[PDB]
């Protein structure tokens, strides 16, 4: 951050949260293009892929700046751009979530970016190390929550729907209608069983459907389902509790 003893002195911090701002801008540009398409090529799978390599290096870099309470490098990432930054990859983390998981194709991308969404929320952790009561980086982090209100709001809903899903699939009712450990259970039956138990809703429920994988049997299997969706929701969930 400061170098004392020389002439000139260079933020090596700033400079670091520049160049998450600059990555994390390419990123939104991307994912803005690969939007209103239905499927993303092989190629773009590769590019978000490197980026999102390139991204969590940066989240991880800075965490390690911060971490061992650096009051220092805290102010100065306080006051750096890095809110913007955050901001941005919280429109994005919330777009993808609902796009990705519907399609079959972007396990691994989907993966790579709820493992980049896990880094952030480290890395947010990690800026509110040794917090004190009204402190500025509460505040300065309030802020970006408001005005990322919607994102925030958006991604919440999608992990409370994911952790439902243990239990609806530890209920009674599923076991019943899936009498075999085998663990394959129809969409029929799968669909009976979220309108029975009523966790979720009509729109919530047919997301579901969406999200779930059918063979040509129509049976999908729940339990790699849980694992692909539940564990990445109890592992994120938490630090954003």
């Amino acid at each position: 951050r400061t170098q004392t003893g020389n002439n000139t002195t260079v933020n090596i911090i700033i400079s670091t949260v520049d160049y998450l701002l600059r990555v994390q801008e390419s990123i939104s540009d991307f994912y803005w293009y690969y939007s209103g398409k239905d499927v993303i090529d092989e190629q773009g799978q590769r590019n978000f892929s490197k980026a999102i390599q390139v991204a969590k290096q940066v989240f991880n870099t800075l965490t390690e700046y911060i971490q061992g309470p650096c009051t220092g490098n805290q102010q100065s990432l306080a006051h750096s751009r890095l809110w913007d930054a955050v901001v941005g990859f919280l429109h994005v983390f919330a777009h993808m979530q609902m796009k990705l998981s519907q399609d079959s194709s972007q396990i691994e991308l989907l993966k790579e970016l709820m493992d980049l969404q896990k880094d952030m929320v480290v890395m947010l952790l990690s800026m509110l190390e040794g917090n004190v009561v009204n402190g500025t980086i509460g505040k300065q982090m309030v802020d970006m929550l408001v005005e990322s209100s919607n994102n925030v709001e958006m991604i919440l809903k999608f992990f409370d729907m994911f952790l439902k899903l243990k239990d609806l699939t530890s209920s009674d009712t599923f076991k019943e209608y899936d009498p075999d450990g085998k663990g394959v259970i129809s969409k029929r039956d799968f669909h009976k069983a979220m309108e029975s138990h009523k966790h979720y809703t009509q729109s919530e429920t047919e997301f579901l459907l969406s999200c779930a994988e059918t063979d040509e049997n129509e049976t999908l299997d729940y339990e790699e389902f849980v694992k692909r969706f539940h564990e990445p929701a109890k592992d994120i969930g938490f630090n954003v509790a």
